[PDB]
C-alpha cells in the first residue's frame, strides 16, 4: 500500500524520529520519497541483492530472503516482514541502519536526492 505522506510524517514525529542520530523528520520523508516513492511493497532486484519495502532495506546486510549469497542478516528478520503494511519491523531494522552509521548515508536516494538541500516541502501542510 501507500502511506500518504502526511501519514508518514506523523508516524515518524510519534516514533521518535526527530532528532534520531541527527537526522530531521524532512530527512526520513524525502528518503522515502527518493527510495520506495511511499510503497509499503517497494522492490528492487539490483542482482547481488534486493532492497525491500519502504526503506528499500538491503538483503546482503540487513534482512534474509534466504537467496543472497555473502548475506548477513544484521536486523535478524525475513525479508518479507519490510513488506507488509504493519510498519514496526520497518521502524526497528531502520533505526538499527541509521545507528550503525551514525546517520542515513546507507541510502543513496536520500544522499543524492536530499543532503545538503531544501526539504521544506517534505513536511509542510500536513
Ligand atoms: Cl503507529
Ligand atoms: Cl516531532
Ligand atoms: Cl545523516
Ligand atoms: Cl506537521
Amino acid at each position: 500500500e501507500i502511506i500518504p505522506r502526511c501519514e508518514l510524517v506523523k508516524i515518524l514525529r510519534e516514533h521518535g524520529f526527530e532528532g534520531f542520530e541527527g537526522t530531521t523528520i524532512a530527512d526520513w520523508i524525502c528518503l522515502v520519497q527518493h527510495e520506495s516513492d511511499y510503497n509499503t511493497e517497494a522492490y528492487n532486484n539490483n542482482g547481488p541483492s534486493r532492497d525491500y519495502g519502504i526503506f528499500q532495506i538491503n538483503s546482503k546486510y540487513w534482512c534474509n530472503d534466504g537467496k543472497t549469497s555473502g548475506a548477513v542478516d544484521g536486523c535478524h528478520i525475513s525479508c518479507s516482514e519490510l513488506m507488509t503494511n504493519d510498519l514496526e519491523d520497518d521502524i526497528k531494522c531502520a533505526k538499527k541502519i541509521a545507528r550503525d552509521a551514525h546517520g542515513l548515508t546507507p541510502w543513496y536516494g536520500w544522499k543524492n536526492h536530499c543532503e545538503g538541500r531544501d526539504l521544506s516541502s517534505y513536511v509542510k501542510g500536513c
